[PDB]
């Protein structure tokens, strides 16, 4: 697919057989998803963006699928406004920026 | 260019006769740079992201070159962790996400 940037590049993801919307973000190094209770093991972590830092739980090896493409890796869960797909998963689906 | 995302998408920008590095950021609506003097008149604005809300100065109709592609648009200057080129200027240079 090719996604223009007139609007925010929000797509559907599936994690644990539920669909969510998420922003595809080349500016994020990590993937941050809204609070949910996954089974599995986590570590505490702190991530920093524009206004400062928030606390998140880090889960490793989560499979998500982004517009039909599977990716597996580290997901951070915390109180974000929006679900963020960062470069750790975008590489696995083969995403590029082109101009 | 087609830019992969194995690394952060940093590019060189020319703004106000300086050269700077900035990240091409599809998760950002607007463009925020670190503290600088830009010619022109400005308005206080608030923006937010992970961690909260910051105040910035807004300069309208600033010419910037992103890898030799001109864009003339709003630039916000403020206490940012990284220089972000956001969707407001990424559309002008015809940037898309592809996978
Ligand atoms: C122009 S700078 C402000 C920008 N925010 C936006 O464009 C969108 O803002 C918002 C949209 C909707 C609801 C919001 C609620 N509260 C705050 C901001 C909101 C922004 O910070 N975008 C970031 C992503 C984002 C969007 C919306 C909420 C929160 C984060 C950026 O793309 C990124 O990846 N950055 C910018 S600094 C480092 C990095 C980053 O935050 N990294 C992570 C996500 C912490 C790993």
């Amino acid at each position: 697919p090719q996604i223009t940037l007139w609007q925010r590049p929000l797509v559907t993801i599936k994690i644990g057989g539920q669909l969510k919307e998420a922003l595809l973000d080349t500016g994020a190094d990590d993937t941050v998803l809204e609070e949910m209770s996954l089974p599995g093991r986590w570590k505490p972590k702190m991530i920093g963006g524009i206004g400062g830092f928030i606390k998140v739980r880090q889960y490793d090896q989560i499979l998500i699928e982004i517009c039909g493409h599977k990716a597996i890796g580290t997901v951070l869960v915390g109180p974000t406004p929006v679900n963020i797909i960062g470069r750790n998963l975008l590489t696995q689906i083969g995403c590029t920026l082109n101009f």
